[PDB]
């Protein structure tokens, strides 16, 4: 099997005409994918995507087609071979690297073609990826990974030591997954855009639905966050965890005095208090307003910014998101070094496929890397599933395990045509 | 004056026949301008560039034409009135920020436009940039910055004093400069393609130059390494100044070992040990090599990585770059950072169009910031300044203050023609 060409689609959804997804820092995001499918010869092609919210796609797709010539003419058996090799190989190009290296558009282009390629290994063993990982053994996860300014926090031998640890347990937490799923909250009733009694309704839904945590959008205006957390506290219950994202927006200052002001809804955690690049920010933070806990990362650009975040005690839970970096293969590296820290990874799922392609990624977690999901929950909201051949499945507060093969990823035909910008 | 529309050419040079510009990271780069028009009714225009070393430019005209529609329409005086407010509108679009945000393409894309605002406020008054900023007093210097995510290390008011206590000595400074110039360092030099021959007529050179500080690239073969600096210490004598670079190709474990090894060859210091977004890695690579110095930042995307590599002590030498930020303004915002730490600031300067740059912006922060020249070398290399109407001027080892309007970035029109990809 040899990649033989690739197609992109610059594809836009108008979630604005609702104000689904509105946060203090995007106002009316259009949800949108950068998407790109790796042809074969075979059967199968590879999709994958990247996740932008409107203007700026374009961007990536431009990212998308010059990451092109990497992948294009290689042997999928190459890749497979040492997946953590090929990585090194498509973030590798000097020039591309200097676009980068390893963030912004670049960056997000190498999320879309790396996961493709995982779609294209995962329906070509016949096997959902989530599968497709945790049927590897420690050494085969360990040979994925490029450990490139990774190894002064977690280098290869250790990575290796807590693969070994996780292997006993895999099969009963593989049976265990799929009785039980795993769990997630809910972000769909806290959009900031939404008027007050839209609010109740949803605070409604969501715990008619069975979620214990459900999250929502502040940091515009301090009344209103006070206002929209009583009335959410009122209709959700004493019972149900709250937590709130500011999408950045603060100042570390600012953040401080804000978050505690919202101390009487019991939050669990504040999300992106503040800019996703300030590490010393963020801890700064995080001493202000605990007990109250910090969560960050869906913007974390790479493994070297995670790894600070982690290390430096930063954060209290990690937000790795499925696309904004290069792919699983690097979202595995910053799970491991999470799970080196024992800190939780509550991935972020605000956007068009990305709950359908998170619900792997922590699968893996679970089964292959960490061993705990009862305590966790993988962010959901529900929007645009119906545009996937095999949407995620979401009952009673959890995510059902994906059994299709591939990433969950690839889109219905007529979605490509209907949506092209 | 309105800025009536925007034209952009992707130039590439083709510098890889003779490897000008050849590291340990980036083998064969070819130097690259995205660069960008803009247009006014009148009879100036605003000329810009980002800077990249081939392939990924493309990506770079993309995001420059997206900011297009953020700048075209907007009045000169409106964006003079403030620019600070400017800075937050083209940096502020939220789907733009999505790419980002401030950082890679996106980024880069706004330092060429950013920059191409300040060539055409400086064409409209008459003055170079160095001379436009120089002339305004502290308070309209404050008001150029965006100070968004810096306020826990550099608020306005303490921005406001550093300015203001620099403000006395301007007029000295400023015939200072004009009598003197501003000392520059080679690494014209150093470039890891070269043969030995060429490296040792090429220290001659700069030796003969007066050049008091020369810089070398290091980092891909270690007995290279030691043979070439060897070499350098010979043809260059006793008194020379080295650096080395070794363009972020490192692990901290083995950067630290491998410039140990070369401290034969008294480097002052060794540049981008590793990841440029690694603030905690070279703060323990800097502990490690002691007492040789760290230096980085020509890839520091933006502020926020600036103010944590300076607030945490991670660095001895700051490294800005004229373009990788959002321009002259964010530059701005770093050197104040820096001026508030006592730290000195570098400009990167390897690229085309870079010198021509860097120069103003290093004479700001002499005649109106730090007040102090003496100590500091801002890059300077010799390649492709005949593409400019008004090349910088470099002698005895210093930079002549330019003295032309504009940021001396405008390229002659036949270059425009002759180097489009
Ligand atoms: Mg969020
Ligand atoms: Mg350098």
């Amino acid at each position: 099997t040899k990649i033989t060409g690739l197609r992109t689609y610059d594809l836009r959804f108008p979630t604005s005409e609702g104000l689904d997804g509105s946060d203090a820092m995007n106002p009316d995001p259009d949800y949108s994918a950068a998407y790109v499918i790796l042809e074969t010869e075979g059967t199968h092609e590879g999709h994958g995507l990247t996740f932008t919210i409107g203007r700026g796609n374009e961007i990536c797709i431009a990212a998308i087609k010059a990451l092109g010539a990497l992948v294009v003419g290689l042997d999928l058996d190459w890749i497979r071979e040492d997946m953590g090799r090929f990585w090194r190989h498509v973030t590798g190009d000097s020039q591309l690297r200097w676009i980068g290296p390893d963030k912004g558009a670049i960056h997000l282009a190498a999320g879309a073609v790396v996961n493709a390629v995982w779609d294209l290994w995962a329906k070509d063993t016949g096997k959902p990826v989530w599968r497709l990982v945790a049927d590897m053994s420690p050494a085969e996860i360990l040979r994925l990974i490029d450990f490139r300014y990774l190894t002064d926090v977690l280098a290869p031998e250790e990575a290796l030591d807590l693969l070994k640890a996780a292997e006993p347990g895999k099969e009963e937490r593989i049976a265990r997954l799929i009785e039980e799923g795993y769990p997630c909250y809910t972000t769909s009733a806290g959009w900031l855009g939404y008027s007050d009694e839209k609010l109740r309704r949803l605070c409604r839904e969501a715990r008619a639905a069975g979620f214990t945590h459900t999250k929502f959008k502040v940091g515009r205006d301090l009344s209103d966050d006070i206002r929209r957390l009583t009335i959410a506290r009122e209709e959700l219950g004493e019972d149900m965890n709250i937590m709130i994202d500011a999408n950045q927006v603060w100042e570390v200052d600012e953040a401080i005095d804000w978050v505690n002001r919202l101390a009487f809804a019991r939050p669990l955690f504040i999300e992106e208090p503040t800019s996703p690049d300030d590490v010393l920010g963020h801890k700064a933070i995080r001493e202000g307003v605990a007990p109250i806990k910090v969560a960050t990362g869906e913007m974390c650009q790479n493994r070297i910014m995670f790894k600070q975040f982690i290390a430096s005690g930063a954060l209290d839970i990690v937000q790795i998101d499925s696309c904004r970096m290069g792919g699983l293969n690097e979202v595995l590296a910053v799970m491991l070094v999470a799970a080196k820290y024992d800190l939780p990874v509550w991935p972020h799922a605000g956007g068009v496929g990305l709950c359908e392609y998170v619900q792997h990624m922590s699968m893996i977690d679970y089964v292959a890397i960490c061993g705990e999901k009862d305590s966790k929950r993988i962010e959901y909201v529900d929007h645009l599933h119906e545009h996937f051949k095999h949407p995620c499945i979401v009952t009673g507060g959890a995510y059902q395990a994906p059994h299709a093969p591939g990433f969950s990823i690839e889109m219905k035909e007529d979605t490509l045509d209907a949506f092209l910008f």
